[PDB]
């Protein structure tokens, strides 16, 4: 019964700033906030949150990652003049300091466990803080690069000993690597750490051996560290996305985490100058969007980096717009990561595999454009039971027509159906048009479930009415058997079969996953759903999807196949339910309208499955290039 989205910020943690010469500390400045909380402000996300206050961290909970020693040297900082705090400063590495920042760091460290708590109290589902200072590269008794304390690692041990978590995920997605953060859990499997970040073959700073992707953590916490070194910048939407589906991902799912936080720094964002990657904005909002389904959507975003003050306040808009749930932004014109890319997906993949059963078949041989407005959908959901069935619907449905969507019918029928005059199919297409007519062309409503009774009229009238809209595109994902009315001879649709019974496959427009039934279908579905499926699914960007089910249906993963595959499409997809189903139908509409997911926990899937889905990333990797997470063989 969670809902709203906290934003935690503090004007006071803009008032401390580099007070000397310093060109390599130059870069980080107040306005990095002032910009970020007036572009949410200008684009009425600032007013959609819920504000909870900032507080001070108590010394007590700076010791749960600090030292005495060290804490109360900072604690001397404020008594301190300018000469004095050069000195401090010139003590560390890549850090200035202020008569205030030891006050601003406490606030941007008590802001941290603000969003932890209302996430955890479930007064709200997410939340983001916009904190000064970063936290990421601070260490048990040092400050470092901007940090002095480490907001993050203060995150989970405060939800580790607060809410006795057992498993906590950190996403580090700022371009530098937070080695304070992976030296804060190395030993320690309850939290697990990915991080990629600029390294150049560690000639990028912080010049660390212990940043490649070698460093899986000690002892009892090896593989719950993950580093992604970037190996040569320019990286691109294609080489983020790459990384999350075929790293981040699957270790994000199977170790199913109680709550996720992310170290969300956008220098890795185009035009910075210290990332100097070449990601747009919007690639954050799926960033944020692939992870709420982990931990029931408990995410705690916290500002680390970003330097241009211009694309610093797009990413952040992208983040909590889809924070709040908002439609995601078609990414066009992916493909492949570059060969550096899969070099580093490649190498981190095999170094893993020992500790992850989703690589563990690799072991045994065997200055840019804006982003485009996002207001949320008038009625995100429309639903069209069958007649007679009601049951209650959230907030945000409705129920299901038209003069001008009577006359289609009729239309459609002398033509294409002759030989059919069932009153009760002749309803069903006429939903299905005007559901369409709803979120092809009036930003109106978002997706919707129509139940429906023959399938193949169905479809074909879904489809057809979707490419005359215009759809440029139309991705198909069906969980059925049997031939189905798709054409995917040109390049307008893509159609993903879910089956019991294998099928050679001819089409490189087609993904038919057989998936040999039991107790491993749970665990080799979701390997199939991030490592195929949205994949092509993204590189295809569809303008709508259309799910299908037939009614000899096993349940358990639909909810998480439907959020994730709304970040296709700007959200649009149409789902066509073979019969009426109570629970079905309630998942089906319950994740479309933006609900929380069930968590899934726990297996691991049998080779016939792993083999069946390498055979088709095989087949498919040279039409599809983000499919691939090896470097291609050169002839
Ligand atoms: O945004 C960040 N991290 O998340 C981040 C960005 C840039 C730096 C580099 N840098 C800053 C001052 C200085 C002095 C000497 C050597 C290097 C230095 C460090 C950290
Ligand atoms: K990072
Ligand atoms: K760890
Ligand atoms: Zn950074």
């Amino acid at each position: 019964a969670a809902s709203g989205s906290a934003l935690i910020f503090d004007e006071e943690m803009s008032r401390y700033k580099l007070l000397w010469t310093d060109p390599e500390c130059e870069i980080e400045v107040p306005e990095r906030l002032t910009v970020s909380y007036e572009a949410l402000r200008t684009h009425g996300l600032a007013q959609r949150c819920k504000a909870v206050p900032v507080r001070q961290a108590t010394e007590q909970e700076i010791l749960l990652a600090h030292s005495e020693e060290y804490l109360e040297a900072v604690k001397q900082t404020p008594g301190m003049n300018v000469e004095e705090l050069m000195a401090f400063s010139k003590k560390y590495n890549a850090v200035y300091f202020h008569q205030n920042i030891y006050h601003c760091a406490k606030l941007a460290a008590g802001a941290t466990l603000q969003l932890v708590d209302s996430v955890m109290k479930r007064e709200v589902r997410n939340g983001m803080a916009l904190v000064r200072p970063p936290g990421h590269h601070s260490q048990r008794s040092a400050a470092n690069g901007f940090c002095v304390f480490n907001n993050v690692a203060f995150a989970a041990l405060y939800a580790k000993k607060n809410y006795n978590l057992n498993r906590i995920l950190i996403v580090d997605w700022d371009v530098h690597h937070g080695q304070g953060i992976q030296y804060c859990f190395e030993e320690d499997p309850s939290v697990l750490y990915f991080s990629w970040h600029r390294y150049e073959h560690q000639s990028f700073w912080p010049n660390l051996p212990e940043s490649d992707y070698s460093s899986v953590g000690k002892g009892k916490g090896s593989g719950f560290n993950i580093n992604l070194p970037w190996n040569k910048v320019g990286m691109t939407n294609s080489d983020y996305l790459a990384a999350f589906f075929h790293v981040l991902l699957p270790v994000a799912y199977e170790f199913d985490p109680e709550l996720v936080i992310v170290s969300a720094g956008f220098d890795s964002a185009i035009g910075d100058p210290e990332g100097e990657m070449c990601a747009l904005p919007e690639i954050f909002a799926h960033l944020t969007h692939l992870l709420m389904p982990l931990a029931a959507g408990k995410m705690c975003v916290v500002l680390e980096g970003g330097y241009n003050l211009t694309s610093l306040g797009q990413s952040v808009c992208q983040t909590v717009h889809s924070l709040l749930g908002d439609p995601t932004p078609r990414i066009s014109g992916l493909g492949t990561a570059c060969d550096s890319a899969l070099e580093s997906i490649q190498n981190v993949r095999n170094v893993q595999s020992s500790y992850w059963s989703s690589f563990k078949h690799l072991a045994q041989s065997e200055v840019w454009p804006e982003p485009l407005k996002r207001m949320p959908a008038s009625v995100r959901t429309v639903v069209v039971p069958p007649p007679g069935v009601e049951l209650t619907l959230p907030k945000n449905c409705q129920h299901s027509i038209s003069e001008s969507t009577a006359k289609e019918v009729q239309r459609i029928r002398d033509k294409h159906f002759h030989d059919l005059t069932d009153q009760n199919i002749l309803r069903s297409l006429g939903n299905i048009i005007s559901v369409l007519d709803r979120m092809m062309r009036s930003d109106e409503v978002c997706n919707g479930c129509v139940v429906v009774s023959d399938l193949s009229v169905s479809v074909q009238c879904a489809l057809q009415h979707a490419l005359t809209e215009p759809a440029e595109r139309v991705l198909v994902v069906y969980v059925g058997d049997g031939e189905l009315p798709v054409k995917t001879n040109d390049g307008k649709v893509f159609l993903v079969q879910i089956c019991t019974k294998e099928t050679e496959d001819k089409c490189v427009n087609r993904l038919t996953l057989c998936l040999r039934e039991g107790e491993s279908l749970t665990a080799g579905f979701m390997q199939a759903l991030l490592g195929l499926i949205l994949p092509v699914a993204y590189e295809f960007n569809p303008a709508l999807v259309l799910g299908i089910v037939e009614e000899t249906a096993l349940m358990r993963v639909w909810g998480h196949m439907t959020c994730l595959i709304q970040g296709l499409a700007r959200g649009r997809m149409l789902t066509l339910l073979q019969g009426y189903d109570k629970d079905l139908l309630e998942l089906t509409v319950s994740a479309l309208s933006g609900a929380s997911i069930s968590p899934l926990g726990p297996r691991a899937p049998k080779p016939e499955d792993v083999e069946m889905m390498e055979k088709q990333r095989q087949r498919l990797q040279e039409r599809w290039g983000l499919l691939r997470c090896t470097v291609s063989e050169s002839w």
